[PDB]
């Protein structure tokens, strides 16, 4: 039975976070992972989907070359070369991850890792026993599937994960659900030519965002070519001569329910939710308590029930990116190895981006939420829709809208929701003033930046 | 003599800011401009340039097409239609400024005005008296050329005005001058295809910026393929059979002065400064006091020497930037018509983003200001340097330099200075986190957004 000072199980953001900033403390640390080190946002997640999203950005700015001056770009483009691109440059992060881990001094363990029968708590991997008093499981999380049982057929469709095994651009796809990951896979599926079908349960995308952001989301997919099937869901799906074939039931409210059928499909993707990698860890060895979803139960300083045993990120089911993440896996490490007891992630006015077309940026309350903490009396929003200067020249447009919500008199800054060419690194400076406390005073007192969009959210009346 | 609340002379960025505050205050106001209205931003400033750069940006984008799996963009840019399209976009926030006026109650007064000989501030325009007991004189600015007697042919050169003015893309292209407007120009001729050399007295280019910045934008300069003549002046200028020849004195220290001549020039651009635009206005006749260029001397709150005239905007020759104009005048209404004594624009930490090709961002102290304002002792950087991710799978790279400038031991941040892609849009937010006084804990317990560039600012170590 090895001892060591601090356990990470699993290799992803907020494992191999939490594991470098215990070693800089001092920790003898190791670092489990049965796949590959970068976890889920650099093989599957955030990193090549950014690649994939810069290259639909190159699809859209090329139907802008003609309008700029410049003859008309022509063609198709080729899946495959920047499928490997992109593979390469994920290789390339496995081994900057890994050298990472060796220069800090860290253990990388290969294997499954599962909890033992044993008092103290001890995991085995591959037949050997490992010991620390402070174990932290960072397992993430995967794809969720619907069962053969309620949607036969289901299995013939793909997850995020099989999206970033495809080599050819597929001709018709159908993406299913309406969060951001459905949102992004058809914005970059449609942008890079396959004809695209966003199918949706009720009738607007993002509905826990801000509803500013949702009705502009929606729309803007339906004028980048996106067809969004609303209140509508599959009943199964078929595998014919060519393709598949998908069974689905619209229901609108006020209507009568239609069966339509969706022949020649080549990509099904199921973008329905994510489900926590607790399933093979044997927690109730321990008796560490999970929801039923099997997400593991932790409190605000990410311990689980079980002394000495905390949980970060994906597998927590809270707030569901690669900095939450990061950001909880290194104050837990401060906390254990630098005895800062207060050390902790306050989980409230978490940044995020969705990279849609255009992109989208929100931190804080949505304008509902706002009205349910402080009263409708005590809200009060602004906001603005333009069309950014990029386009004064264009026949294509897109919009930019932004909406920043204030509450009390001194209008405190509670929320900013955006969407617009740019928003995507815009956003980070705002979420510090956010962080800080600004009210609008603050905002209208700093001076202008122009000509930017950016500057719109400094002068809005 | 026709008398009003207040009268402005002048309808560029801070005149028709101010007269619109006033107006919506109660004041009864009239804007007097001699060319068109909205000034040199809208006209020959701001506007058209960032539409420039629009159009240079597609230009490097187009580079990387082939990169991104697309087939090889083949052309020539043409010059004519982008042009066109500019000149028509312009002509349109002209009529919605005209429209603006009027929406307010503004009187026009078309024509020229100077002050008049009388006692009480009066001043004429064509032939008819005008008296206010408010005058703001916001006349801007003019680029400026040298004299004839210093460089002989001089006149053979253009200004930033003559480049708005110009129908076909100059084959060879010499600027002059190495502030904001020269690198400007300099990155758009040649993105657009013309031969660019950039001519500078010294070794870098934003020699007022923070050294880290100069040093970045000459080399990203060079990168790009302009030609930094450094150390070199221009002797004379002479039109020969086919355009011009540039004669200059290179003197590197160190080493002997050597002149070259630079044939075939097709366009000479002087960027060596601008001049207040007060010459005409008479100002003699009020005993108003200038300094030795000509710029109206006020003080904190934009009084001129003489009770109930004021000054705003590029002819007070500080902070040359639009929204320093509109802020000055704003504040300036607030204070006269809503009788806040308190009101006027704070000049520190104004930000700025120059177009360059990366974009540039800066706000606050450079690390050398820092260092006089508080000691060495007292002063702390920090900085990255990386190459973004959009370029990850590019032939083509640009860089993405980030510095941090804190002060005391509370690491207050006193300065930003960025370069790179998405930095025209990144600065605005954290401008507002300057200006509030935020710290580097204050940056660093932002939760970070990923991926983008704007991330690394929160994660700096
Ligand atoms: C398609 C997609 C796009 C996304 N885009 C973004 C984005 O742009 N920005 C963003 O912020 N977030 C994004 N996310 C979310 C982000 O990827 C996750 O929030 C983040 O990866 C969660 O980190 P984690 O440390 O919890 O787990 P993970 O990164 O998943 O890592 C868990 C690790 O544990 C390993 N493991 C699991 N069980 C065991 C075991 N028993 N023994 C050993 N090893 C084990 C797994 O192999 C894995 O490597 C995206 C996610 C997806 C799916
Ligand atoms: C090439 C270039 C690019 C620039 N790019 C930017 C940028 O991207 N961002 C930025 O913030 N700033 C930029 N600037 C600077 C910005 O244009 C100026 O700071 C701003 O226009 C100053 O406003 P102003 O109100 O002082 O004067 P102006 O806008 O110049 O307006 C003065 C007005 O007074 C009129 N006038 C003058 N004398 C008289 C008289 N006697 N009677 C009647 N009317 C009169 C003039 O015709 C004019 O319309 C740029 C400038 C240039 C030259």
């Amino acid at each position: 039975v090895a001892s060591y000072d601090y356990l990470v199980i699993g290799g992803g953001s907020g494992g191999l976070a939490s594991a470098r900033r215990a070693a800089e403390l001092g920790a003898r640390a190791a670092v489990v992972e049965s796949h590959k080190l970068g976890g889920t946002c650099v093989n599957v997640g955030c990193v090549p989907k950014k690649v994939m999203w810069n290259t639909a950005v190159h699809s859209e700015f090329m139907h802008d070359h003609a309008d700029y001056g410049f003859p008309s770009c022509e063609g198709k483009f080729n899946w495959r070369v920047i499928k490997e691109k992109r593979d390469a440059y994920v290789s390339r992060l496995n081994a900057i991850y890994q050298n990472n881990l060796t220069k800090s001094h860290i253990e990388i363990i290969r294997g499954h890792a599962a909890f033992t029968s044993d008092p103290k708590p001890t995991i085995e991997v591959s037949g050997k026993k490992y010991t620390a008093p402070h174990i932290l499981i960072a397992t993430g999380g995967m794809p969720s599937t619907p069962h053969e049982s309620q949607i036969p057929g289901a299995s013939l469709g793909i997850t995020s994960d099989g999206f970033f095994q495809l080599e050819e651009l597929p001709g018709r796809s159908v993406i299913v659900g309406a969060g951001y990951i459905a949102v992004e896979m058809a914005g970059i599926l449609s942008a890079l030519g396959s004809k695209t079908s966003l199918m949706i349960r009720h009738d607007k995308v993002l509905r826990s965002f801000d509803s500013m952001i949702s009705t502009n989301c929606t729309e803007e997919l339906e004028n980048a070519g996106v067809e969004v099937l609303k209140f509508s869901q599959v009943k199964e799906v078929k595998k014919t001569l060519s393709g598949l074939e998908v069974s689905m039931v619209t229901a609108v409210p006020g209507r009568l329910p239609v069966m339509t059928m969706i022949p020649d499909v080549d990509c099904l993707l199921w973008a329905i939710g994510r489900v926590p990698n607790t399933k093979d860890l044997s927690l109730n060895k321990l008796g560490i308590q999970t929801d039923d979803k099997g997400h593991i139960i932790v409190d605000e300083f990410q311990n689980t029930n079980v002394k000495g045993i905390y949980a970060v990120g994906d597998v927590c089911g809270k707030a569901l990116l690669t900095p939450v993440a990061i950001a909880a896996g290194r104050k837990l490490a401060h906390r254990l190895f630098e005895y800062k007891e207060d050390s902790k992630l306050d989980y409230n006015n978490i940044p995020t981006v969705v990279f849609s077309h255009p992109p989208i940026g929100t931190v804080g309350l949505t304008e509902d939420e706002a009205i349910h903490k402080y009263g409708i009396e005590n809200v009060k929003t602004y906001s603005t829709s333009f069309t950014p200067m990029y386009h004064a020249v264009t026949k294509r447009k897109t919009k930019c809208v932004m909406k920043m919500v204030c509450a009390n008199k001194e209008e405190k800054v509670v929320g900013i929701h955006m969407q617009g060419l740019g928003c995507d690194e815009m956003l980070q400076g705002f979420a510090v003033a956010v962080k800080m406390g600004a009210t609008k005073a603050d905002f209208d007192n700093t001076v202008a930046i122009h000509p930017t969009s950016s500057e719109e959210l400094v002068t809005l009346r």
